[PDB]
């Protein structure tokens, strides 16, 4: 509640998409993810739903926040912070109100907050390849998802006054547990394609041969039956983290740069320790002294983005967002200048 000014100022359009979330960084001390959080969690009315106090929550937090490495440049607090900002905005929409349920806003929120814990600052080819102590661990697959979400029930339920699980029915924390666990692995990016499929032949293809039919009371019924299945909220949940993850892009051209900019300082520090150690060289094209991040960012878009978004688009209607992403596009074409 007693907020200090510049860390309350920061957080005052927080429900709108144009957010200064390096503001709140630099305001917060590296520490965005716990003042955010506790907004969040307080306006959806998530502890009133797990029936926490605000005390279990704010060591909650701490202690998550804690286990985010404040080294790594870009897989920070600060970006779990900004994927939190994203998965809210999301959730508000009428789209994804009228279809999804009151658990599935609390696993999404919940789990936007955990999904790079204890990110080294590497990809799992990486640690597979240096044979890590996680890497062994997972057995080469989905070596760091897995730890977060693992990591993350850990520091919750292994201490007292951090479980926000502890008032909960048997039940409804083992849906919302599956839930969450389901929504954090959707992030690895070797099923990415597998996860935006789904989406559009389960989802926006029955859409759009439903809409043909009109706005009749009986058919929007129908469309209303079919997404709100267990199976399609789940495709609905696993598109949803994967978008608000990778939601850079489609910010403001200011935030753009900086999110480009730090996700290739950590490649590139990665690239120089495969060099040195004598790994095999998994990012041949994201060096320093070779990248061009203009050029990075255009593949980037283009290969994962520009399709998901359509997709997503399609479904929630985010014209901000397909706005912003032509604008980002453009500037990095721009920049080549030769
Ligand atoms: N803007 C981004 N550019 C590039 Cl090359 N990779 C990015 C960008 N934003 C996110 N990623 C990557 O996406 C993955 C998370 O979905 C991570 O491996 C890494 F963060
Ligand atoms: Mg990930
Ligand atoms: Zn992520």
């Amino acid at each position: 509640d007693d907020v200090p000014p510049r860390i309350a100022r920061a957080m005052e359009n927080e429900e709108y998409w144009d957010f200064d979330i390096f503001e709140l960084e630099a305001a917060t001390h590296n520490r965005p993810l716990i003042y955010l959080g506790l907004k969040m969690f307080a306006r959806f009315g998530i502890c009133e739903f797990l029936h926490c106090s605000e005390s279990t929550l704010r060591s909650w937090l701490q202690i998550i926040e804690a286990n985010y490495h404040s080294s790594n440049p870009y897989h920070n607090s600060t970006h779990s912070a900004d994927v939190l900002h994203a998965t809210a905005y999301f959730l508000s929409k009428e789209r994804i109100k009228e279809t999804l349920d009151p658990i599935d806003e609390v696993a999404a929120l919940i789990a936007a907050t955990i999904h790079d814990v204890d990110h080294p600052g590497r990809t799992n080819s990486f640690l597979c390849n240096a044979g890590s102590e996680l890497a062994i661990l997972y057995n080469d697959t989905a070596v760091l998802e897995s730890h977060h979400a693992a990591l993350a029930f850990q520091l919750t339920t292994g201490d007292d006054k951090c479980n926000i699980f502890k008032n909960m029915e048997r039940n409804d924390y083992r849906t919302l547990r599956q839930g969450i666990i389901d929504m954090v692995l959707a992030t690895e990016m070797t099923k990415h394609f597998e996860h935006v499929n789904k989406f559009v032949n389960s989802i926006n293809k029955p859409l759009a041969t439903l809409e043909e039919n009109g706005e009749t009371d009986k058919n929007q019924e129908v469309i209303n039956t079919m997404l709100r299945t267990p199976e399609n909220r789940t495709l609905i949940k696993r598109m949803l983290i994967k978008c608000a993850d990778v939601s850079n892009p489609c910010r403001p051209l200011q935030y753009c740069i900086e999110w480009a900019a730090r996700i290739s300082e950590e490649y590139f520090s990665q690239t120089d320790e495969e060099k040195q150690q004598g790994l095999p060289v998994v990012m041949p094209v994201f060096d320093r002294n070779t990248c061009s991040i203009p050029k990075s960012q255009i593949s980037f878009i283009d290969y994962f983005i520009t399709d998901m978004f359509d997709a997503w688009d399609a479904f929630v209607d985010l014209p901000d967002l397909m706005q912003h992403l032509d604008n980002n596009f453009k500037y990095w074409k721009g920049l080549d200048e030769m």
